[PDB]
Order: structure tokens, then sequence, then C-alpha cells
């Protein structure tokens, strides 16, 4: 369905960049899972870039609608993560801003499974 894994803007594993989304037509939304880099061990997060807080957002359809924040408070990974939306309402606008990652050492790693939005 979707193509290429993330946006490569410049720096390293796109830090700090907006992840915008632009709609072709209304959607419904359920559930978004995102798996933060390979996830292979903790030492190996210290020598690897992480998304580490990211406010995500659905605006569109009425105004605001949705609008959240997420955040991983450091713990043990390996599965893809999981939101949990309202799941009653379909619009389309999708504004991902990263703010900041922890460590990121390498500067630019494996590019990640890939987020899932939807239900």
């Amino acid at each position: 369905s979707m193509s290429t894994v993330w946006e490569e803007n410049s720096p390293g594993g796109g830090v700090g960049e907006v992840l915008s989304y632009k709609f072709a037509s209304p959607m419904h939304i359920g559930r978004i899972l995102i798996v933060n880099g390979d996830t292979s061990s903790k030492e190996n997060y210290y020598k690897k870039n992480r998304i580490a807080k990211a406010d995500v957002k659905y605006y569109n359809g009425n105004k605001l609608v949705l609008f959240q924040k997420i955040e991983l408070g450091d713990t043990y990974t390996k599965k893809p993560h999981h939101i949990e939306i309202d799941k009653k309402l379909d619009v389309d606008r999708i504004d991902i801003e990263v703010t900041e990652v922890h460590q990121g050492q390498n500067k630019d790693i494996l590019a990640l499974s890939e987020v899932t939005f939807g239900n």
C-alpha cells in the first residue's frame, strides 16, 4: 500500500522533521501502530536513534477533531507500539511532529518496518 519507509529530508533519521501527509478523500481511523528502529537491544538503542516523543494530530473534516501526544518513557521493546484513538470519526489530515531524540549516536540508522494507520 504505502511506498518507502520514511522521507529522508537530510539529517539523521529525519531528526526533528514534520511528518505531514495530504488527503485524497475522507477515511475512518481507529488505531496507529509504530515500531522503533529494528529493536535489536537496549544497548543498540543507545547506539541507535529513537523517536522518543511525538505529537500527532488529525485536522479537517470539522476543524480540530483529534489531538494527542505520545512518549516511550523508556522500557523494553520489540513488537510495534500501539496508540488507541477514539475510533469514531473519518477525516484525514495528518500532522506528526517529532521534537527530539535520545542519544542518536549513529545518525541515520535502519528505517523502521513502517508505522500503521487505521483499524
